[PDB]
């Protein structure tokens, strides 16, 4: 079913994550963490305080797909055991030093061809696949985008609901 998923997405906020490489999304899925540039770090920390759920929706650049979505379970935190991100050019380890814990809601992929009917009012009504890293996605678009993903039957949202 999909009722707990809908409950988690109730009045959530959604942010588009654009990763320049697959390796970091794979690491994120394994280790339950994410890091972004300081400008986005600040926005996510603010939104983590503002909403029942903050949802990250991941797409690797040039893949033509989303690779899944996850819910922030913490604010960012610096200085722990370093995450071995593959660093994009011009991006230093210090720039990515803030670590968010995340709980994955879906690790299955969705091709851009299946979301062509969803546009994002916070990005000039462009298709929701289009957007810079950190672009916020409007509630109705974001909900519908998440509900398009194939079910991830490996996930139990019972714990995530307890965190809300
Ligand atoms: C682990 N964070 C990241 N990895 C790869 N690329 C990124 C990232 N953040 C923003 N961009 C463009």
């Amino acid at each position: 079913g999909t009722s707990k998923l809908k409950y988690v997405l109730q009045d959530a906020r959604f942010f588009l994550i654009k990763s320049n490489n697959h390796e970091n999304v794979s690491l994120a899925k394994a280790k339950g963490v994410w890091s972004t540039l300081p400008v986005n770090e600040k926005k996510l920390n603010l939104a983590f305080r503002s909403a029942r759920s903050v949802i990250l929706i991941f797409s690797v650049r040039e893949s033509g797909k989303f690779q899944g979505f996850a819910r922030l379970s913490s604010e960012s935190h610096h200085g722990g055991s370093p995450i071995h991100w593959v660093l994009p050019a011009g991006m230093s380890a210090k720039m990515l030093g803030g670590v968010f814990k995340i709980d994955w809601i879906c690790r299955r992929e969705l091709p851009f061809t299946k979301s062509a009917h969803l546009t994002n009012p916070w990005n000039e009504h462009k298709p929701v696949k289009i957007g810079r890293d950190g672009q916020e996605i409007e509630l109705e678009c974001g909900t519908q985008l998440c509900l398009l993903f194939p079910p991830d039957e490996s996930i139990d949202l019972y714990q995530v609901i307890h965190k809300m």
